[PDB]
């Protein structure tokens, strides 16, 4: 093709159809301000066409899936294979080999989908853990790319990751790359001994440092770099958004629908079992029966956006988060006055920042989380440095953002500590905490991410 | 013993000490102001003495009862075989020779402290499914005394009955009695029927009336009086209670504090599995997602009093019906204002009469229940005419109330029917149907009631 | 058509084709040497024609059928919906209205292939619950028709039988027949007192005898009859092929192959939740636990035939019984010696009667059946006077064989008991009884119970 | 005290009471004989003295615990919290402060036992999860002590570890001691990159070898030594007693008794989730489904012993094995002839010998074991060279019986191929393989192992 720089992923940087706001291809947009730019994806309908799409900034390259490829490679494979393992196994992986040959065959049209998209030479970024066979293959088609992989997700202990019948397979897969990349040194540390015990390669044996001190692994001729690239958001952005007079009256006006509390606890997730929403509600109950929160000036606001509806697991999670739910509001709420708010919907994205700027304390309390960006967005929407960020230390975040309250989210006394700290905090503190937590999401923002990537993988030239 | 008018009953006629308010024990008042009367029951602590207690209008006679007494008889086979087997077994019942062995040696007990409070050829009247033996055991301790045994709760088919491996026990113990009384004609040709199948006595064989009509059983040389009396409540008292300033105040807070809603449906039960609280809420989730219910003026308050924790059965339904509850706010609320609002606590009879004044729709939808004297107390306190009574057919009180909105709870196309029905009745339609309530339940009171069963008692004589 | 006496059954009385052995159709052979006879039924395969087919005895009548018109109209409102009511709710009903209107759908299409059949004036009989729509939809079609109705199942008490949304529905189907029997009389009673309280028709009052004392519904100009008639087996035929040289030598190499115990137990059912075939395995463990059975020379024999897999209600089932198997034998057995033997898969007839003939004590355990004939056919088989039936009360079988050790399956305690005393009877005892029941079955089999049921139904006219 | 060699256990090494045969204790025989030996445990009954008893070879001293201390400290916190966490979270470990509480109070107890016994500069040997604080707590009595550890069961990943609210304490706890040894280098490892991430110390880099390359952690002046000493059986002794006459005669028996089966496999291991039970019956229910065992002349034999009854997990993990169990009769087997024998009881010794010399593949398939030492005592009693090892890669004993067939657990599609490659490998390459793991066992034996481990310990001085 003609795009000497191309990014592959899932799924096609679009709404449906017009191009989706924000994420990693706005990001991008000064790169593809002076490169011949493509993206490769599957464009959310079944059995479309692979007619490459024009964006004037960028070129789309659509792969056709059918209802049956999604249903085995992404929501079998990636959702119920890849997803629980790489998370800890909080729920049992499904170990099923029509899904990994799915997986295999949808990842090869990747591949293909790539390589007619790439002039010679071409720079390649693939995405995370649904792909995790494409630079290999796309290597065996096309020796000429420079290909760089990053995952978004935790890459797993060895004793973990071992489990997958198909553990090898996936380990070669990623070595096809010149460059792995992952958000935390932990996974690049996880990934060297993995491709020592598993692969027998030669491997560097020294800590993987932040955006430097790379890990290598030899593969014959050839060296894979390794290294760790904690992503971001777009911290300025969010900040300049966050202060418009719109989002302040909504954020205002909540506070008023909610009577007018006191304090306001908020949790905002994708319904999944990593996000650790029933230890939030669990937390707050036994410090509701203990009476150390006021069960009349102090409300819960839980959103969740409803996630992988047809994926079982997905549904049990969402059974006992809404016992919970109605658990805790038959047992301290009033009549028109529940101390628990719940909503399983989407939410517009103007609506989520009014409430992060309403929210006294922001519970983010992942049991194994990436990175999660909820976090970095509270943070950079506290302009006014009112709030607190409660942070699981088991999310890639608790690396960067230390002056939150961090909580073991497996320690229930603990978090329930945590929770009365976060909401009984004095101004000054709150605010000390708060100035500290914005000085590091404004510094270290997706385009430091997006450059040290790239830079890293342009060396590998 | 001094007395001539004896009531036997689970519990003392108190609260803990002081007289409970209401009830049976108000409805006898006239009588107790002519007669030496007594209660026996048990006080509701454990071990307590059994020494007499003057209310100068009764004389109390406690019964020891040990926790490990009520355990076994009452919470054992009182609720967990006896309840769930006479309710058409929505639950399946527990059958345990423990549980049977206690129930009978506490029924002997108060047999035993009936005869001490009984004077000579005195009348007894004898309550409920708890103390089913006790009519035979007194009988065979005192035969001087005239026996009168009501039923409560429903008298199931023989079908069911029969699987009691302690049927012809049970069964005996009633027949000890000169009068068997119960709610319902059904209850009481039941009994017939199974008088003649398993103790082989020859028996009436026409239908059973109401107040009248009365079957009967050959016991030997004595014969055992059959009939059915429905229960009602003090309509004229809870009429003038539901007209006073501070309810009717009250009724309106409770309509600004539910944020003003057109229309307000109303569930007030025990959180019992023969209550139908399930199928109240799955008809709401329905009609919402049907779209024919609005969600922005239409709420759904429950009121649940916990009942029975020390019950498996009871905490697994607690469970599901708070998933109900969370499922449905987080489908169809918004953010400070749900559309369902569930309270799991006792409430004050003052706060229960203001939320039946604040109510446009009562929903009464019991699986299957003895009479059910909510819907009564409803009917009761609208005096305004306003509201409307969805009531279950597999109640008594269905007999009684055909003016309301009867449903077949299993019917749910039809629940739902109902429930649009009552929420956008005219104003003269509903008034229509709440000024026939009002003059049956107006006329049909607790006074007719008892008087009805003493005269039936008293013509045993 | 051309056909004097027509069959209504759910399917033809055929194996998949050749004409299947015994049953109702072998029973009706001489009637049909004088009748020009046809049978309409499902053959077994989906979207079949309607072609009739001659069997130079009958002819066949096919009726065809989808695969969904089967899933909703027999596996589901038949099978979850009418069976588990029928049966006192052992299980959960489903009601759900697609699957009723499809019964509707499919009893008429029945219906129009009675007709189709059918001779002017004929005579016609339409067996059981899948088919309860047919009587009123024939007699609407065709007036001349004379028209009876058996029910193979229990006929269930008011009070279950009003849960379901099409009660009325239902009552008025059964209503147009001429004659509707049941095994037992207690169906007949329960079905007059439907008629009076659901459909407010006219009955009689007396109790309902067996084979005579027929019950009547008035229905406008015509009266309806009702009748309780036990069915039964070939008794002759069984005792015949029992003593056949290859059957007996085949119960002996039974006894060899299971290492020549002293005692074995046997149970023969269908895998269905009413069979009580959990409540057999519960008392043999109970008594192995207590010592009170030699787990030395003492076996168990379970033989389940599979049934109903597509319905999740007897999956479970399935799934219960299997863990008790495997908990029993890990509990009590040696390698190399099970306690239970357990096959769940159909069984040849040839190898049931060697079973039969094997086995010392029979074990026949429902919650609640219609008749039950294996009962019978164990009695018809030991013509050597051996073994001993244990038998719950709750079958219509129990009201024939009183001289079988009765127990009420609900009573652990007792079936324990009795299961100790069919052990271990003496021989002249285990006689006496097997003598007693033999004679009843011998004299009383399906001639007799056809005969008298087709003699009811001609006095009709 | 006044001994200078002290082993620290959970239990005192005795049957109840006479000293247990084999085991640890044995293996310590030639330096208790130049040594005064003490042994430090609960006896395993309640409430005891600690007045220490005379072995002669050994002084005793027993630890006093309660039942509530068992409960709490044993059967909580170790087998709930540590078991199921050390384990990979196979099933999820429960967090609950009471029982660290008495975690901690009882591992003082045993500190405070050792010191009491240990004569000064004695050698201390404290063994397993149990007793994990022991050693820091025992330095800071007593300084003066050589004190090592090993940890019997895996030491997970730190991404699991981490998990533990009381993960430090634990980790200093370990660190008290002068060694720390685990079976395999990846648990060193693991210990090793803890030390560094959770405690910030300074630790070696290197990979740690066996029984060699040992790695070490600085703690402030002193150092501890880190190592993998892969523990064995008395591979000699189980080689001679294997070969006795009464040995050989009840193998024999036991092929006769199954109905001399062509084929054997056998099971046999404490009924723990962590053993892979379900795998096995899931890869013989399919294989016998797809018609790849014959299930005419091969048996499949699973001894379970009982364990840990008291928690929740084991008795769900027994009823979901016995149903398999079951299930797979039913399916498969015959009348008098199941293709599975399932035993859940304790075993005598000589019993199991004799199994191992019966079966022709025996099924070793942990999800995760810290070595198993079944798979060795099977290998030991085959001096006959037949058989066949069935063994997962998930269990310490894969690391040195790598010409066994090795399995992926997870893998059920290469479990199943791998047994059918078991059942039908030919006499030569069964021989082959079994020469070459008796070549290994033989060698390194318990011997090996205890003298390696206590080589090491004594360097430390
Ligand atoms: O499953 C797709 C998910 O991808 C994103 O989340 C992952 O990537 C983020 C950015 O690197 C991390 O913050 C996060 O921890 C990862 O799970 C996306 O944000 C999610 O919405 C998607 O569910
Ligand atoms: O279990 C004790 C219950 O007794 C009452 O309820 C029964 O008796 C009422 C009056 O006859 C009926 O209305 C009702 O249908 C019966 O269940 C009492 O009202 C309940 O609160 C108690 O739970
Ligand atoms: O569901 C069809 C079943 O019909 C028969 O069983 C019923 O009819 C028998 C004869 O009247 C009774 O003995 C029995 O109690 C009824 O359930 C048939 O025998 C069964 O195999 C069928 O499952
Ligand atoms: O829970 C106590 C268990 O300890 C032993 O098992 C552990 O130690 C063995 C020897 O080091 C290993 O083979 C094994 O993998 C460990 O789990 C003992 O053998 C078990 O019976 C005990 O359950």
């Amino acid at each position: 093709g003609d795009s000497d720089f191309v990014v592959v992923a899932n799924r096609l940087p679009i709404d449906l159809w017009k191009r989706s706001p924000g994420g990693l291809v706005t990001a991008l947009e000064p790169l593809l301000r002076r490169r011949r730019g493509a993206w490769i994806g599957w464009p959310g309908i079944p059995d479309s066409d692979e007619d490459p799409i024009v964006d004037g900034d960028l070129v789309l390259y659509p792969v056709r899936l059918s209802a049956d490829d999604v249903a085995q490679y992404y929501e079998g494979f990636s959702n119920a294979t890849l997803w629980p393992l790489y998370h800890d196994v909080i729920v049992k992986p499904i170990y099923n080999r029509q899904w990994w040959e799915r997986y295999v065959e949808v990842n090869r049209r990747f591949a293909e989908a790539t390589s007619r998209a790439a002039a010679r030479g071409a720079t390649v970024w693939v995405q995370d853990y649904q792909l995790q066979l494409v630079p290999k293959m796309l290597r065996e088609l096309r020796p000429d790319l420079t290909i760089g992989f990053f995952l978004h997700i935790p890459f797993p202990p060895v004793e973990l990751f071992m489990q997958l019948p198909w553990r090898t397979e996936i380990t070669d897969g990623l070595l096809g790359a010149d460059l792995v990349g992952f958000h935390l040194p932990g996974g690049a540390q996880n990934f060297l001994f993995l491709a020592r015990r598993l692969v027998g390669a030669n491997t560097s044996r020294a800590s993987v440092g932040v955006r430097s001190k790379f890990g290598e692994v030899q593969i014959g001729s050839r060296t894979v770099k390794v290294g760790a690239f904690p992503i971001s958001i777009d911290s300025a952005d969010l900040d300049r958004q966050a202060r418009q007079r719109s989002i302040r009256q909504r954020a205002r006006q909540i506070r008023a629908e909610l009577g007018n509390p006191r304090r306001i606890l908020l949790g905002v997730d994708r319904l999944d079992y990593t996000k650790g929403i029933d230890v939030r509600l669990q937390a707050f109950a036994e410090l509701l029966a203990e009476g150390r929160v006021n069960r009349e000036d102090t409300v819960f606001v839980q959103l969740a956006t409803p996630s992988r509806e047809r994926v079982e697991a997905y549904r049990l999670l969402r059974d006992d988060i809404e016992r919970q739910v109605g658990h805790i509001n038959g047992e301290y709420g009033e009549v028109g006055h529940p101390v628990v708010h719940y909503l399983h919907r989407p939410v517009p994205r103007e609506e989520l920042i009014a409430f992060f700027v309403a929210a006294d304390v922001m519970l983010v309390t992942p049991l194994r989380d990436g990175m999660n960006l909820v976090a970095k967005e509270y943070v950079a929407c506290r302009s006014d440095l009112g709030g607190a960020l409660v942070l699981s230390e088991f999310t890639g975040a608790a690396a960067e953002l230390g002056q939150a309250y961090l909580v073991n989210p497996h320690n229930l006394d603990h978090v329930k500590d945590t929770m009365v700290a976060a909401l009984n905090q004095t101004p000054e503190e709150g605010r000390r905490r708060m100035r500290a937590l914005r000085r590091q999401v404004l510094a270290h923002d997706v385009d430091l991410w997006a450059r040290s990537f790239l830079d890293a993988l342009a060396s590998t030239r």
